[PDB]
Protein backbone atom coordinates (compact mmCIF):
# COMPACT_ATOMS: atom_id res chain seq x y z
CA UNK A 1 0.00 0.00 0.00
CA UNK A 2 2.99 2.23 1.03
CA UNK A 3 4.39 3.26 -2.23
CA UNK A 4 7.80 2.70 -2.48
CA UNK A 5 10.80 3.23 -4.89
CA UNK A 6 8.90 4.00 -7.59
CA UNK A 7 11.72 5.72 -9.24
CA UNK A 8 15.33 4.31 -8.62
CA UNK A 9 19.00 5.86 -8.58
CA UNK A 10 19.92 4.02 -12.22
CA UNK A 11 16.69 5.55 -13.89
CA UNK A 12 15.32 8.53 -11.78
CA UNK A 13 12.31 10.95 -12.57
CA UNK A 14 12.88 13.68 -14.31
CA UNK A 15 11.32 16.99 -12.41
CA UNK A 16 11.21 20.63 -12.90
CA UNK A 17 11.67 23.00 -10.29
CA UNK A 18 8.28 25.00 -10.14
CA UNK A 19 9.49 27.44 -6.92
CA UNK A 20 12.66 28.16 -4.96
CA UNK A 21 11.39 30.44 -2.07
CA UNK A 22 13.68 31.25 1.37
CA UNK A 23 12.38 30.27 4.73
CA UNK A 24 15.02 32.32 7.02
CA UNK A 25 14.07 35.90 7.33
CA UNK A 26 16.52 38.62 7.65
CA UNK A 27 18.31 38.41 10.68
CA UNK A 28 18.48 34.72 10.67
CA UNK A 29 21.49 32.24 10.66
CA UNK A 30 22.49 30.24 7.56
CA UNK A 31 19.97 29.29 4.34
CA UNK A 32 16.85 27.17 4.24
CA UNK A 33 14.94 26.86 1.20
CA UNK A 34 11.24 25.72 0.26
CA UNK A 35 11.91 24.33 -2.88
CA UNK A 36 8.73 22.89 -4.97
CA UNK A 37 9.00 20.31 -8.10
CA UNK A 38 6.64 19.05 -10.78
CA UNK A 39 5.71 15.31 -10.98
CA UNK A 40 3.70 15.80 -13.80
CA UNK A 41 4.49 13.31 -16.96
CA UNK A 42 5.63 10.79 -13.92
CA UNK A 43 4.02 8.43 -11.67
CA UNK A 44 6.01 9.47 -8.57
CA UNK A 45 3.29 8.94 -5.74
CA UNK A 46 4.40 9.89 -1.63
CA UNK A 47 2.74 9.47 1.67
CA UNK A 48 3.13 11.93 4.85
CA UNK A 49 6.91 11.37 6.96
CA UNK A 50 8.21 9.76 3.27
CA UNK A 51 11.83 11.33 2.10
CA UNK A 52 13.31 11.37 -1.92
CA UNK A 53 16.47 10.94 -3.28
CA UNK A 54 17.91 14.10 -5.26
CA UNK A 55 20.99 13.66 -7.19
CA UNK A 56 23.10 16.09 -7.65
CA UNK A 57 25.34 16.71 -11.22
CA UNK A 58 29.09 16.44 -11.07
CA UNK A 59 31.70 14.62 -10.16
CA UNK A 60 33.22 13.91 -6.52
CA UNK A 61 36.79 14.34 -5.71
CA UNK A 62 37.73 11.27 -7.18
CA UNK A 63 35.67 12.12 -10.56
CA UNK A 64 33.37 9.88 -9.60
CA UNK A 65 29.45 10.67 -10.09
CA UNK A 66 27.91 11.92 -7.25
CA UNK A 67 25.38 10.38 -5.49
CA UNK A 68 21.94 11.14 -4.09
CA UNK A 69 21.09 12.73 -1.30
CA UNK A 70 17.91 12.08 0.50
CA UNK A 71 15.70 14.52 2.07
CA UNK A 72 12.82 14.35 4.63
CA UNK A 73 9.27 15.28 1.96
CA UNK A 74 7.83 18.47 3.40
CA UNK A 75 4.55 18.46 1.33
CA UNK A 76 1.66 16.24 2.00
CA UNK A 77 0.58 13.50 -0.55
CA UNK A 78 -1.37 15.88 -2.26
CA UNK A 79 1.69 19.03 -3.03
CA UNK A 80 1.23 22.26 -1.57
CA UNK A 81 -1.35 23.04 -4.13
CA UNK A 82 -3.19 20.13 -3.17
CA UNK A 83 -3.59 19.06 -6.67
CA UNK A 84 -1.62 15.74 -6.14
CA UNK A 85 0.95 17.08 -9.38
CA UNK A 86 3.99 18.81 -6.96
CA UNK A 87 5.99 17.80 -3.84
CA UNK A 88 8.24 19.94 -1.86
CA UNK A 89 11.45 19.57 0.21
CA UNK A 90 13.05 21.90 2.99
CA UNK A 91 16.50 22.32 2.37
CA UNK A 92 19.27 23.70 4.51
CA UNK A 93 22.67 24.57 2.24
CA UNK A 94 25.48 22.69 4.28
CA UNK A 95 28.20 25.13 5.00
CA UNK A 96 31.36 25.06 8.18
CA UNK A 97 34.74 25.40 9.49
CA UNK A 98 38.27 25.64 7.91
CA UNK A 99 39.60 22.41 9.32
CA UNK A 100 38.17 20.59 6.15
CA UNK A 101 41.19 22.01 3.26
CA UNK A 102 40.11 25.47 2.93
CA UNK A 103 38.48 28.46 3.92
CA UNK A 104 34.14 27.78 4.18
CA UNK A 105 33.17 24.26 2.92
CA UNK A 106 29.77 24.26 0.58
CA UNK A 107 27.82 21.02 0.72
CA UNK A 108 27.58 19.77 -2.94
CA UNK A 109 23.80 18.45 -3.33
CA UNK A 110 22.34 21.48 -0.53
CA UNK A 111 23.95 23.85 -2.62
CA UNK A 112 22.88 22.83 -5.48
CA UNK A 113 19.71 22.67 -4.26
CA UNK A 114 18.77 26.09 -2.43
CA UNK A 115 20.47 28.02 -5.57
CA UNK A 116 18.29 26.06 -7.98
CA UNK A 117 16.59 28.20 -10.44
CA UNK A 118 13.00 27.61 -11.45
CA UNK A 119 12.36 25.54 -14.53
CA UNK A 120 15.43 23.46 -13.83
CA UNK A 121 15.80 19.59 -14.27
CA UNK A 122 15.83 17.35 -11.29
CA UNK A 123 16.69 13.80 -10.97
CA UNK A 124 14.47 12.38 -8.11
CA UNK A 125 14.32 8.84 -6.48
CA UNK A 126 11.86 7.28 -4.19
CA UNK A 127 9.97 7.40 -2.32
CA UNK A 128 11.47 5.71 0.59
CA UNK A 129 10.92 5.32 4.42
CA UNK A 130 8.11 3.45 6.39
CA UNK A 131 10.18 4.99 9.48
CA UNK A 132 7.60 8.19 9.87
CA UNK A 133 4.35 7.34 8.66
CA UNK A 134 1.62 9.37 10.87
CA UNK A 135 -1.25 7.04 12.22
CA UNK A 136 -4.55 6.76 10.11
CA UNK A 137 -6.44 7.31 13.17
CA UNK A 138 -8.45 10.57 13.45
CA UNK A 139 -7.96 10.47 17.57
CA UNK A 140 -4.51 9.54 17.85
CA UNK A 141 -2.22 11.96 19.78
CA UNK A 142 0.95 12.94 17.82
CA UNK A 143 4.08 14.26 19.75
CA UNK A 144 6.51 16.41 16.86
CA UNK A 145 10.27 16.80 18.31
CA UNK A 146 12.56 18.68 15.75
CA UNK A 147 15.09 21.08 14.91
CA UNK A 148 16.15 22.93 11.83
CA UNK A 149 15.18 20.77 8.91
CA UNK A 150 13.05 17.98 11.28
CA UNK A 151 10.73 20.39 10.53
CA UNK A 152 10.12 18.92 7.14
CA UNK A 153 7.89 15.88 8.06
CA UNK A 154 6.02 17.41 10.70
CA UNK A 155 5.06 19.93 8.06
CA UNK A 156 3.42 17.08 6.05
CA UNK A 157 1.63 15.96 9.25
CA UNK A 158 0.38 19.25 10.26
CA UNK A 159 -0.96 20.49 6.92
CA UNK A 160 -2.68 17.18 6.27
CA UNK A 161 -4.18 17.72 9.86
CA UNK A 162 -5.13 21.43 9.96
CA UNK A 163 -5.28 23.01 6.16
CA UNK A 164 -8.90 23.78 5.04
CA UNK A 165 -8.09 22.17 1.56
CA UNK A 166 -6.48 18.97 2.85
CA UNK A 167 -9.34 18.80 5.40
CA UNK A 168 -11.55 18.92 1.86
CA UNK A 169 -9.75 17.02 0.39
CA UNK A 170 -9.66 14.13 3.10
CA UNK A 171 -13.01 12.97 3.82
CA UNK A 172 -11.56 9.98 5.93
CA UNK A 173 -8.81 12.11 8.01
CA UNK A 174 -10.65 14.38 10.17
CA UNK A 175 -8.07 14.80 13.07
CA UNK A 176 -10.11 15.66 16.11
CA UNK A 177 -6.43 14.14 18.92
CA UNK A 178 -4.02 16.37 20.37
CA UNK A 179 -0.77 17.56 18.67
CA UNK A 180 2.37 19.29 19.89
CA UNK A 181 5.60 20.74 18.27
CA UNK A 182 8.18 21.34 19.84
CA UNK A 183 10.80 23.31 17.42
CA UNK A 184 13.93 24.11 17.91
CA UNK A 185 16.14 26.63 16.06
CA UNK A 186 18.64 29.58 17.02
CA UNK A 187 16.22 32.78 16.36
CA UNK A 188 12.86 33.85 15.58
CA UNK A 189 13.65 34.60 12.05
CA UNK A 190 14.78 31.15 11.83
CA UNK A 191 11.73 29.70 12.65
CA UNK A 192 11.08 28.00 9.28
CA UNK A 193 7.07 28.51 8.48
CA UNK A 194 6.01 30.45 11.39
CA UNK A 195 3.32 32.43 10.52
CA UNK A 196 1.64 29.33 9.39
CA UNK A 197 2.50 27.21 12.09
CA UNK A 198 1.14 29.93 14.49
CA UNK A 199 -1.91 30.17 12.10
CA UNK A 200 -2.63 26.55 13.20
CA UNK A 201 -2.28 27.20 16.36
CA UNK A 202 -4.75 29.82 16.59
CA UNK A 203 -7.37 28.00 14.75
CA UNK A 204 -7.34 25.03 16.67
CA UNK A 205 -6.09 25.67 20.30
CA UNK A 206 -7.29 22.62 22.06
CA UNK A 207 -5.69 20.21 18.90
CA UNK A 208 -2.20 21.55 19.03
CA UNK A 209 0.66 23.13 21.21
CA UNK A 210 3.47 24.89 19.38
CA UNK A 211 6.44 25.72 22.02
CA UNK A 212 9.50 27.07 20.99
CA UNK A 213 13.35 26.67 21.64
CA UNK A 214 14.83 29.57 20.90
CA UNK A 215 18.80 29.02 21.57
CA UNK A 216 19.72 33.07 20.78
CA UNK A 217 17.18 34.03 22.45
CA UNK A 218 16.11 32.02 25.06
CA UNK A 219 17.69 30.57 28.37
CA UNK A 220 17.08 27.41 30.27
CA UNK A 221 16.89 27.30 33.81
CA UNK A 222 20.81 26.15 34.52
CA UNK A 223 21.62 29.67 32.05
CA UNK A 224 22.70 27.99 28.94
CA UNK A 225 21.08 28.57 25.48
CA UNK A 226 17.48 26.96 24.90
CA UNK A 227 17.40 23.37 22.88
CA UNK A 228 14.38 21.42 22.51
CA UNK A 229 15.71 18.90 25.02
CA UNK A 230 15.29 21.70 27.78
CA UNK A 231 11.94 22.26 26.80
CA UNK A 232 11.06 18.40 26.77
CA UNK A 233 12.63 17.86 30.03
CA UNK A 234 10.27 21.20 31.66
CA UNK A 235 7.32 19.32 30.11
CA UNK A 236 8.62 15.81 31.17
CA UNK A 237 5.89 14.62 33.18
CA UNK A 238 3.40 15.79 30.83
CA UNK A 239 5.14 14.34 28.30
CA UNK A 240 5.38 11.07 29.94
CA UNK A 241 1.85 11.20 30.65
CA UNK A 242 0.79 11.84 26.80
CA UNK A 243 3.39 8.67 25.38
CA UNK A 244 1.55 6.53 28.04
CA UNK A 245 -2.17 6.39 25.83
CA UNK A 246 -1.97 3.84 23.71
CA UNK A 247 -2.75 5.90 20.79
CA UNK A 248 0.03 8.41 21.23
CA UNK A 249 2.85 9.15 18.38
CA UNK A 250 6.05 10.48 19.10
CA UNK A 251 8.22 11.65 15.95
CA UNK A 252 12.00 13.15 16.32
CA UNK A 253 13.51 14.59 13.11
CA UNK A 254 17.16 16.91 12.63
CA UNK A 255 20.15 16.66 12.92
CA UNK A 256 21.69 14.31 15.49
CA UNK A 257 22.37 15.26 19.28
CA UNK A 258 18.45 15.92 20.39
CA UNK A 259 17.73 12.25 21.00
CA UNK A 260 20.04 12.33 24.33
CA UNK A 261 18.98 14.88 26.38
CA UNK A 262 15.16 13.73 25.95
CA UNK A 263 15.84 10.18 26.97
CA UNK A 264 17.49 11.89 29.78
CA UNK A 265 14.64 14.03 30.52
CA UNK A 266 11.77 11.17 29.89
CA UNK A 267 13.45 8.35 31.71
CA UNK A 268 12.95 10.73 34.99
CA UNK A 269 9.84 11.20 34.42
CA UNK A 270 8.76 7.40 34.12
CA UNK A 271 11.13 6.51 36.71
CA UNK A 272 8.86 8.19 38.86
CA UNK A 273 6.42 5.58 38.61
CA UNK A 274 8.69 2.73 38.39
CA UNK A 275 9.00 2.29 34.67
CA UNK A 276 12.07 2.13 33.13
CA UNK A 277 12.07 4.32 29.99
CA UNK A 278 14.69 2.67 27.26
CA UNK A 279 12.40 -0.39 28.07
CA UNK A 280 9.22 1.20 27.73
CA UNK A 281 10.66 3.25 24.51
CA UNK A 282 11.92 -0.19 23.31
CA UNK A 283 7.99 -1.60 23.42
CA UNK A 284 6.92 1.21 22.02
CA UNK A 285 9.74 0.82 18.90
CA UNK A 286 8.35 -2.54 18.16
CA UNK A 287 4.65 -1.43 18.23
CA UNK A 288 5.53 1.66 15.72
CA UNK A 289 4.73 3.90 17.97
CA UNK A 290 8.02 6.03 18.31
CA UNK A 291 9.44 7.40 15.71
CA UNK A 292 12.79 8.64 15.14
CA UNK A 293 14.94 10.32 11.85
CA UNK A 294 17.96 12.16 12.67
CA UNK A 295 20.69 12.72 10.22
C1 LIG B 1 16.48 10.46 5.98
C2 LIG B 1 17.18 11.79 5.77
C3 LIG B 1 16.43 12.91 5.62
C4 LIG B 1 17.04 14.14 5.42
N1 LIG B 1 16.27 15.20 5.28
C5 LIG B 1 16.77 16.39 5.05
C6 LIG B 1 15.88 17.60 4.91
O1 LIG B 1 14.65 17.57 4.95
N2 LIG B 1 16.52 18.81 4.68
C7 LIG B 1 17.90 18.95 4.62
O2 LIG B 1 18.40 20.06 4.45
N3 LIG B 1 18.66 17.83 4.80
C8 LIG B 1 18.18 16.59 4.99
N4 LIG B 1 19.01 15.53 5.19
C9 LIG B 1 20.52 15.60 4.98
C10 LIG B 1 20.77 15.58 3.48
O3 LIG B 1 20.57 14.28 2.97
C11 LIG B 1 22.23 15.81 3.03
O4 LIG B 1 23.11 15.06 3.92
C12 LIG B 1 22.65 17.27 3.34
O5 LIG B 1 21.73 18.08 2.61
C13 LIG B 1 24.02 17.61 2.96
O6 LIG B 1 24.27 17.08 1.63
P1 LIG B 1 25.24 17.86 0.64
O7 LIG B 1 25.22 17.16 -0.60
O8 LIG B 1 24.81 19.25 0.72
O9 LIG B 1 26.67 17.69 1.38
P2 LIG B 1 28.17 16.71 1.15
O10 LIG B 1 28.56 17.54 0.01
O11 LIG B 1 28.07 15.24 1.08
O12 LIG B 1 28.76 17.17 2.45
C14 LIG B 1 28.52 16.36 3.54
C15 LIG B 1 29.79 15.75 3.98
O13 LIG B 1 30.76 16.76 4.41
C16 LIG B 1 31.12 16.56 5.82
N5 LIG B 1 30.44 17.57 6.78
C17 LIG B 1 29.12 17.99 6.92
N6 LIG B 1 28.93 18.87 7.90
C18 LIG B 1 30.21 19.06 8.48
C19 LIG B 1 30.70 19.90 9.59
N7 LIG B 1 29.97 20.73 10.39
N8 LIG B 1 32.01 19.83 9.89
C20 LIG B 1 32.78 19.01 9.14
N9 LIG B 1 32.47 18.19 8.10
C21 LIG B 1 31.13 18.26 7.81
C22 LIG B 1 30.79 15.03 5.99
O14 LIG B 1 31.89 14.24 5.46
C23 LIG B 1 29.47 14.85 5.21
O15 LIG B 1 29.39 13.50 4.76
C24 LIG B 1 18.46 14.27 5.37
C25 LIG B 1 19.21 13.09 5.54
C26 LIG B 1 18.62 11.89 5.71
C27 LIG B 1 19.55 10.69 5.87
Amino acid sequence: DVPVNLYRPNAPFIGKVISNEPLVKEGGIGIVQHIKFDLTGGNLKYIEGQSIGIIPPGVDKNGKPEKLRLYSIASTRHGDDVDDKTISLCVRQLEYKHPESGETVYGVCSTYLTHIEPGSEVKITGPVGKEMLLPDDPEANVIMLATGTGIAPMRTYLWRMFKDAERAANPEYQFKGFSWLVFGVPTTPNILYKEELEEIQQKYPDNFRLTYAISREQKNPQGGRMYIQDRVAEHADQLWQLIKNQKTHTYICGPRGMEEGIDAALSAAAAKEGVTWSDYQKDLKKAGRWHVETY
